[PDB]
RNA sequence: UGGGGGGGCCGGGCCACCCCUCCCACGGCGCGACCGCUGGGGCGGACUGUCCAGUGCGCCCCGGGCGGGUCGCGCCGUCG
């Protein structure tokens, strides 16, 4: 069979629905703010 | 006092006067359109924080602000 069909059939190219399964890169601003929260967070700790 | 010294002879254009009016260049002022950046709302979602709060992202809405580049227009100035 091989030697009598040699040649290749791709798959069909499908259509895509276009979901993200990752995670995107967490920005500057975000982290910026994270920081700044944890910060706040540990000061009002120590208050009380 | 024949010699010596002068005025000249007829048309055209241009700049000077006084006014109108083009195109172009340069500077200023103002108006308008096309582009960049920035504060609010809505939708969807992703995330963060040892109180329920907060932060980006994609779409739309934006009233807009700022600024310079292109084009159009009006006005001012040039022994242009």
């Amino acid at each position: 069979a091989i030697r009598e069909n040699p040649v290749y059939e791709k798959k069909p190219k499908r259509e895509v629905k276009k979901k993200r399964w990752n995670r995107p890169k967490m920005s500057l601003a975000q982290k910026k703010d994270r920081v700044a929260q944890k910060k706040a967070s540990f000061l009002r700790a120590q208050e009380r």
